[PDB]
């Protein structure tokens, strides 16, 4: 049932839809909205799974569950104010738990038909590296990662007019930098950062040894500019922490919707144009719609206001059929789309491959034990991230890892034994992979047959309706990297595997389970940002536009949300969410959830870990 | 002044829409016709320069003219049936020379920081491959190149059924061969090269070296099929015998011109929109037009049939934008759109810089001397291509080449002083890369002043308006490269630059003299190119397709003389050219143009180079 107007219609029930329409009902007294998503579910580039094993193991109908995600997967406390802001309205930190980035040294790497460990690779000034790629001299004994950290300082010291002092290097900070930072005279967002390095005297050795082992090279070899490379880049120092949700983070856009309420969300309802009613002064919108019998179905509906949470190739296929766009002047209907380009599509991929048992413990290889962190490759996977089954008592040692405790040998004996047990559990690998790398995978995915577990159904009772199979070929392809990346004959077949490939689609063969937009997006060379977000939150007036795509914080929700609250100002009056929550509660979201973790892991830490801790 | 209303009218002045102009008006007397291009020029991604030197040699108003291409630029008697009816039509088999590829195993590589020589490489049982790459013993001690020979052998052995026995591998051979054999039961147009490698059991290691050192790492890391990727792979054997135009690709094109007329030819006149009119059953073409003030003009006129030879991006415009296309029934615009989308868009760039004397010879090097062919290199250059200034002799001397006779003493030492003479008078160097190269140079050829030579205007008289300056950065970082490959620290600043990007635009903001397509296309994954082609032949009634983007002999003009060939069999009744030439001519185009170059060149050698020759 799709009322015959409203006075707000949302198009798009990712993040920044659902966020709209919260924000509008709890704080604008908006009840009359509705929104309107083309697929068959809600949360968009979020999409946790919460898979059910059979548990088979000796001493056991009882169930043990494996949280995967093939998006988003990780925030931090820091810098990200109104999704920790969100996080605490809608009371969820209590269900926020550690995502480590490492296993102290043991975690892999693969380059050049070589395997090793981080630890390995410092040894003896990090002497593998020179081993590995033919580096100019300045180039050897440093720790790759740390070039870019080095090339960072470089840049600010040569920009003493940037203020760069600030704490906590927010959007703000980053805009700024790309914006008014130079180098040889021209502003980073007209540099690549391939031709910055490389005018910078860097090696194409030197370069190529960078990108592959910063595991996103679409930072180097992609349309982006340096600038906002640079922002993606230092986002993952040394000492993050990050943290999640236990239950993945489809919680949040779950309990979203549970505020909202499911009679306001029309699912498998595709807005597909929309025109200007001058009469009534209100917008038309064309939809198709499919039952749950398969029924397509045809209409219209108008609205006052219309919000697009919607990417760029999303807003581009509705610009170009749209009558309200369409009837534009010449040069402003121009000047809109130019303005849609200036954002790059970055294509990003998730394959998980589940596994009842881990075998990348030391139990199974003989080598040190992999336990979290992304294990990098020049191979086509990229990275590649372990999950392990839900488990209470792993999260309170991984909160207790988070502090920088000196465990005594009773403790550290209790933590040896946990991780040690993570490993007789199901458990996933994702793959995790980015431009270059894209196109080895989705040739491999859509040729031949799909992968199934024999006697899948025994093994999982329920698969998520989201899962669309690994095919075959890549399950093959992807057991031979694992042994090459971990360096073990041993690598099973998985008893459940997904395949997601955030690559945007033209093509009308494709069906809407299949169809999925770009992973992230980054400004693209002389994409002056400050310009272009302002001029697309409100490009016609009444109609607005809103998401990660064209934010101050492209790849990570808090960009969705930073972009939606422009429109929530400019065409509904509201203040940014993070600035209504330290109003209302006398401090900043940052404050609150760091002081309300602090004392959700000590209790967990004492229940779990060490009964005496501090 | 354009006609209001035309029998025929053409959409492209490329080579599809000059070929078509004149075979209609030669064999099926239509006189009727227009074409309509949208640049400033005739003849598209064939785009040759001839440059006039200010010759400031000592004993010297004269002048040198150094001839380079920033588009198509040689091509074979063989498998280029069309081509060589339509040279020999327009008796232009006289202008025919060498396009040498090779350097007696002078020419350079670089590779992992490593500069060396062809010969070099073959050193010690390939050696050098096996200290650069880490290789599994199966890819050691053999010849890069002959892994892609032996793969394919290796195919062909596994499809007996498929007729592997035609000495001349033309269109049809390569289509058969990427639709109908297979590799573990999934046909080639079904499999990317890259996995098809990886399946077949080759390193990432071995796969990195193969596409670097194939210059075209479009067949390996793009959306292109294994199929096609073949066909182009297989395209530069080590025997091959290229030829060209004294004066460049463009001599064609310019020919064509001549027999249809410039007053049929409007230029800055783009075809925005088509629509039919059903009351006179005619098409109805919307333009705009650029007079030589800049006075900018809309209009309308009506066609007959309307022939588009069109590229994909060009032909997804018009179908967006025109009323004959969106009038259609849903499934079939869908199907149509789709449809478009099988071939891949493959960027392609060159950077010409031109010297006043070549730096690569021993004289200046002190290393064997480079001379023709490419520089293959891991760098972002790709491969380097050298050009000379046009003289009668050096062009004699290279026919004497194209034989493999032994010159006795004295003709050896006449051709070693007109090999070391080339060095002393103009010269360029060419630039040309593929897919993942392209990024580093556009960023850089946007970014900050264009380089210009000082007292520019006393080395070149007149500078051709199709050339648009290399920027300060491109030339910057060309002259280092260049430095890395040819090995020396001496590489001078150039007189001339130009650099063209084939990278299809959808920006508004880019001038026409600026807007190219892309460089050339290829058959995508699960493209059965068979169906597609005879789809696009006249997807209405009475309007065609044609070009290089859709045919059966992509990358090269026979490709895109095939696929309108079948527009002017279908819509006109004209038999293929190379069947026509043969009948009237009682031979095939292939053994008359071998025949007559035979003759020319024989005198050529004669005259300048052996005056005893066999
Ligand atoms: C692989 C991956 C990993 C990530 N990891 C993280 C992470 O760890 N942390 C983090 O903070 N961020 C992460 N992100 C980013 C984060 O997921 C996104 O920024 C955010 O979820 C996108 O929200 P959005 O509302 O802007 O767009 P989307 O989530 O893309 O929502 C747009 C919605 O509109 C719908 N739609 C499109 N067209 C129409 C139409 N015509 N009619 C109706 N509906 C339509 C789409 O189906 C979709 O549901 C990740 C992204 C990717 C791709
Ligand atoms: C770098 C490079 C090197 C190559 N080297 C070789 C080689 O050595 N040998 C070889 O055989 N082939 C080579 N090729 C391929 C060869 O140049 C092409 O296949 C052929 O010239 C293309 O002809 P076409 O008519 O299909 O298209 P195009 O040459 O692209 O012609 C299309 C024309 O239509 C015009 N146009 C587009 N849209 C409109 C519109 N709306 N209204 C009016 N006009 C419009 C364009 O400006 C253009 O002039 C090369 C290609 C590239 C990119
Ligand atoms: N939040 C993203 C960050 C990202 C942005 C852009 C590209 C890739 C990644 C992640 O965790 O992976
Ligand atoms: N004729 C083209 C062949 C080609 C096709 C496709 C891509 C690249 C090159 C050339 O000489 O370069």
């Amino acid at each position: 049932s799709i009322p015959k107007e409203v006075k707000v219609a949302i198009v798009g029930a990712g993040m920044s839809g659902l966020y709209s329409a919260w924000r509008l009902q709890s704080e604008a007294n908006v009840g009359d909205l509705a929104i309107f998503e083309r697929s068959d579910r809600t949360g968009g580039r979020l999409d946790s799974d919460l898979i059910e094993f059979k548990d088979n193991r000796a001493g056991a109908g009882s169930t043990i569950t494996v949280k995967e995600e093939q998006g988003g997967m990780r925030f931090l406390f820091e810098g990200m104010d109104d999704l920790m802001a969100l996080f605490l309205k809608l009371g969820l930190e209590d269900q926020i738990v550690p995502f480590p980035m490492n296993s102290g040294g043991n975690n892999r790497l693969y380059f050049r038909g070589t395997s090793f460990s981080v630890n390995d690779a410092e040894q003896d000034d990090y002497h593998i590296w020179s081993a590995l790629y033919n580096l100019d001299p300045s180039e050897q004994g440093v720790n790759p990662k740390d070039i870019i950290n080095v090339v960072f300082n470089r840049i600010l010291q040569v920009n003493p007019q940037f203020d760069s002092r600030p704490e906590v290097r927010g959007p703000e900070f980053w805009q700024n930098f790309r914006l008014q930072c130079q180098w040889q005279g021209e502003p980073l967002y007209n540099w690549s950062l391939w031709d910055l390095l490389t005018d910078m005297g860097y090696s194409q050795e030197c370069i190529t040894m960078l990108y592959r082992v910063l595991g996103f090279n679409g930072t180097f070899l992609s349309k982006m500019n340096a600038g906002v490379a640079y922002q993606l880049l230092e986002d993952f120092p040394a000492d993050v922490e990050f943290r999640t949700f236990k239950d993945g983070f489809s919680t949040l856009p779950n309990a979203l919707v549970d505020k909202i309420g499911k009679d306001k969300i029309h699912l498998q309802t595709s807005i597909d144009s929309i025109a200007f009613d001058k009469a009534d002064s209100k917008y038309v919108l064309k939809y198709t719609k499919i039952d749950q019998s398969g029924q397509v179905s045809e209409g219209k509906f108008k609205a006052e206001k219309v919000i697009l949470g919607l990417p760029r190739l999303a807003l581009e296929k509705l610009f170009i059929a749209s009558d309200a766009f369409k009837q534009l002047p010449k040069k402003r209907r121009d000047e809109l789309w130019d303005t849609l380009q200036s954002t790059s599509n970055q294509p990003l991929l998730k394959i998980n491959l589940y596994y009842d048992t881990a075998w990348w413990g030391t139990g199974m290889t003989g080598r040190p034990a992999v336990s979290f962190g992304p294990n990098f490759a020049d191979l086509p996977t990229g990275s590649v991230y372990p999950f392990y089954a839900l488990n209470d008592e792993l999260a309170a040692a991984l909160m207790y890892d988070e502090r920088h405790a000196t465990p005594n040998p009773d403790t550290q004996h209790k933590l040896d034994g946990i991780d040690a047990a993570k490993y007789a559990r199901p458990a996933a690998l994702t793959i995790y992979c980015d431009y270059l790398n894209i196109n080895f995978w989705s040739a491999l995915q859509n040729k031949g047959e799909l992968y199934h577990h024999p006697h899948e159904s025994e093994l999982v009772e329920s698969i998520p309706s989201d899962i669309f199979p690994a095919s075959e070929a890549v399950v093959q392809q992807a057991t031979q990297f694992f042994k090459d990346i971990f360096n073990t004959h041993y690598v099973p077949q998985p008893t459940l595997t997904s395949a997601r490939i955030w690559e945007g689609n033209v093509n009308f063969n494709v069906p809407e389970n299949l169809q999925f937009g770009f992973g992230v997006h980054q400004w693209a060379i002389g994409a002056n940002d400050k310009e272009v977000i302002e001029d697309l939150v409100e490009p016609l007036p009444n109609l607005f536009t809103c998401g990660e795509a064209y934010s101050d914080y492209q790849g990570w929700v808090e960009g969705a949300l930073r972009s939606t609250d422009l429109v929530l100002q400019k065409g509904f009056g509201l203040a940014p969410l993070s600035e209504v929550y330290e109003q209302d509660q006398g401090r900043s979201s940052s404050e609150a959830i760091q002081i309300a973790y602090r004392k959700i892991s000590n209790k967990m830490i004492m229940e779990y870990i060490d009964p005496n801790f501090s």
